[PDB]
């Protein structure tokens, strides 16, 4: 059906995806159903982005797993910029309850021990504990 190119992520992955001059940011694979929008072109995904809730076509060669967060995770752009730092919460959110985590109960202090847990690789699950479903 859809995405079926080869290329790898399918629908409900998070993802990071890389768009043009700007920071590596979180994202999820969605259905062109969503979007209101059209089918990807082959090759490509629909994503939506955390933080903002708008859709992207972006090709699936410009995605990466959420999951190799220390490899994508810009600490300078977490920084500065607020919106990626809102970003993040979302984005990590939304892997804390797919993961079976929890933490102990601002923004920042909430922020600190998710990114802890996505920088030290989502223990104890692992990155399978962000897959979909
Ligand atoms: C979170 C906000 O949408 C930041 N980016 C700039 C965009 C051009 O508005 C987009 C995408 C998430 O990389």
């Amino acid at each position: 059906s859809e995405y079926q190119d080869g290329k790898e992520f399918g629908i409900g992955d998070l993802v990071w995806g890389k768009i043009k001059g700007f920071s590596w940011w979180p994202a999820m694979v969605v259905s062109w159903k969503a979007t209101s929008k059209r089918q990807a072109m082959s090759g490509m995904r629909w994503v939506q982005w955390f933080g903002d809730g708008k859709f992207s076509e972006v090709s699936a060669d410009k995605l990466v797993a959420l999951g190799l967060f220390s490899q994508h995770f810009n600490l300078a752009t977490f920084n500065k910029l607020v919106s990626y730092r809102k970003a993040m919460y979302h984005a990590l959110e939304k892997a804390r309850v797919r993961a079976g985590k929890t933490f102990p109960s601002s923004l920042e202090d909430q922020l600190k021990p998710m990114l802890e847990w996505a920088h030290g690789g989502f223990k104890p699950t692992g990155i399978e504990g962000l897959k979909p479903n």
